Order: structure tokens, then C-alpha cells, then sequence
């Protein structure tokens, strides 16, 4: 005996729930064109595995960084704002928002997308950094994201103008702490009334254990293509997993919302 996707659409119209908070990975933006980390095949971890790295977390990592920062460097260029564009899944975020139901918008991505998909910043919380800041690696000095772009995009390691070191952009490293604006989960998550899940795997923390942090009466909806996490492992009475691609998911649920002329008409004229 389980909830149906229908009964989550029926909260959603009726504003039942009016505070929705959302957890998305990497996932939401392969139909935008962007690979994920582990499916098999085409994720990120599974690529680097044939290049000149320890192994592909190290792409992350601080001391591999200083070793070679050029890895890391190649992936800034390729997902600094200008080469994808917010799919259906994102904008759906958006149609959220812009009905007064999104509470927050948590992101594990780096790719920029919820913030180009118009999602105020005061409504995200980008928790693995963003492109947006960079900081010198030697002195601490902040960046605008805007500074360091031209020698990105010219294949430059940026150097600090006072110091010559390394300038980093904010993205979060294995061992850095997450960013300021995580803090609102404390917040946030005691009180969402509802809870939706897109296109993460749930393997890293701290979202695994944010799945768990809302209240046990509230509904939690995973769009994904596998059943995982504690969605998998420690399911709860109102939960409701609608498995399979992203956007057919996310579609399924506009339709049974009543939204869908609506959708169309946002996706046609932010990317038409
Ligand atoms: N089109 C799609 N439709 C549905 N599900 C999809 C689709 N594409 C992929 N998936 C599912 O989407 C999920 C993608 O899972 P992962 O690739 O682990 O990404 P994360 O965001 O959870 O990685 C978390 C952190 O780990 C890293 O170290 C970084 O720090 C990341 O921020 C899988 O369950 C896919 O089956
Ligand atoms: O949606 C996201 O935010 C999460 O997925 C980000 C996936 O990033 C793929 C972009 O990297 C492309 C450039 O390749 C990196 C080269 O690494 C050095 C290998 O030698
Ligand atoms: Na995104
Ligand atoms: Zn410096």
C-alpha cells in the first residue's frame, strides 16, 4: 500500500504542499547534454579512469590539484556558463518557484543550470560551490567567477594578480567544508511538507542523510532512473518512487499536475 504519483500531483495542485524542498544531482542534467558520475559508461568516474590521474575522485582533490591543476582546469572551461542550456526538469523547478511552492532548491551540480533556469539565489543552495567565486589558493582573496573566465577559456591556469598563486574556483574539495548557505537546511528541512528527489544517486553525504532529515509524515518523491539511498534502504510510509528517465518522469508528473500547456509554453520561451 503505497502513495501514487497521482496523490503528490493532487497535493500540489490543491496546495496541500506549499513548501517543497528539492535535492537534485547530476542526473537532472544529462538530458541537457551534461554527463553524470557513475552510471556506467558514459559518467564522468567511469572516463577518467583512462587518464593520468590516481583515480577520478582526484579531480576533486586539493593535493592532486596542486600536483596538476590542468584536469581540473578542463572541466571549469567546459562547465562555466555558455554550453548547456536548463532542460524541462529544471524549468519544471522553475514553474515551482514561480507558483510561491519551492521552499529551497538544494544542488549537489556544478554546472550552473538552476541559477541560468532563473531559481533565485536567495531559493538555492548551490552545496558543492559554483563557478560563480574563486578564491587564490595562497592568500584567500575572492574572485569574481567573471575575473578568471578569459583565462579559462583560453586553456590558463589563472594566476592571483598579487601573488602569482593558483586561483581556485569556489567548487567544494574532498576535505573543504560545504558552503555558507548549506547552513538553511537546519532550517529548511524540519519544515518542508513535501520532499522531491531527481537524478542523484545518493551515495555521497551529505544528501543521503538530508533524505532522512525531514519529518517522517512527510512525502518523499524520487525521480530517478534506480531506487536508491534511503529511498532504497530505509523507505518510509508516504514515499514514492516514479523510476525511469528524468524527463519522462518529470513530464508524467506536469500532466498529472494540469501544467503541462503551461510548461511549454516556459521551456518555448526561455530556450526556443
Ligand atoms: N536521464 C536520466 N534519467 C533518470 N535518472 C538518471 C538519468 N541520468 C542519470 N540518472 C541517475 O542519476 C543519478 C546520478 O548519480 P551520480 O552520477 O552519482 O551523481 P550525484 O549528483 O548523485 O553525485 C553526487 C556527487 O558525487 C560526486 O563525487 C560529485 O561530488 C557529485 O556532486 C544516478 O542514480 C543515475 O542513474
Ligand atoms: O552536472 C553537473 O554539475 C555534474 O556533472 C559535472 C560533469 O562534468 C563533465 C565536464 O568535464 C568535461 C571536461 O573533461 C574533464 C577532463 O578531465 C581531465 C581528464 O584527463
Ligand atoms: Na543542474
Ligand atoms: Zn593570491
Amino acid at each position: 500500500g503505497k502513495l501514487s504519483l497521482q496523490d503528490v500531483a493532487e497535493l500540489i495542485r490543491a496546495r496541500a504542499c506549499q513548501r517543497v524542498v528539492v535535492m537534485v544531482g547530476a542526473g537532472i542534467s544529462t538530458p541537457s547534454g551534461i554527463p553524470d558520475f557513475r552510471s556506467p559508461g558514459s559518467g564522468l568516474y567511469s572516463n577518467l579512469q583512462q587518464y593520468d590521474l590516481p583515480y577520478p575522485e582526484a579531480i576533486f582533490e586539493l593535493p592532486f590539484f596542486f600536483h596538476n591543476p590542468k584536469p581540473f582546469f578542463t572541466l571549469a572551461k567546459e562547465l562555466y556558463p555558455g554550453n548547456y542550456k536548463p532542460n524541462v526538469t529544471h524549468y519544471f523547478l522553475r514553474l515551482l518557484h514561480d507558483k510561491g511552492l519551492l521552499l529551497r532548491l538544494y544542488t549537489q551540480n556544478i554546472d550552473g543550470l538552476e541559477r541560468v533556469s532563473g531559481i533565485p539565489a536567495s531559493k538555492l543552495v548551490e552545496a558543492h560551490g559554483t563557478f560563480a567565486s574563486a578564491t587564490c589558493t595562497v592568500c584567500q582573496r575572492p574572485f569574481p567567477g567573471e575575473d578568471i573566465r578569459a583565462d579559462v577559456m583560453a586553456d590558463r591556469v589563472p594566476r592571483c594578480p598579487v601573488c602569482t598563486g593558483v586561483v581556485k574556483p569556489d567548487i567544494v574539495f574532498f576535505g573543504e567544508p560545504l558552503p555558507q548557505r548549506f547552513l538553511l537546511h537546519v532550517v529548511d528541512f524540519p519544515m518542508a511538507d513535501l520532499l522531491l528527489i531527481l537524478g542523484t544517486s545518493l551515495e555521497v553525504e551529505p544528501f543521503a542523510s538530508l533524505t532522512e532529515a525531514v519529518r517522517s509524515s512527510v512525502p518523499r518523491l524520487l525521480i530517478n532512473r534506480d531506487l536508491v539511498g534511503p529511498l532504497a534502504w530505509h523507505p518510509r510510509s508516504r514515499d514514492v518512487a516514479q523510476l525511469g528517465d528524468v524527463v519522462h518522469g518529470v513530464e508524467s508528473l506536469v500532466e498529472l499536475l494540469g501544467w503541462t500547456e503551461e510548461m511549454r509554453d516556459l521551456v518555448q520561451r526561455e530556450t526556443g
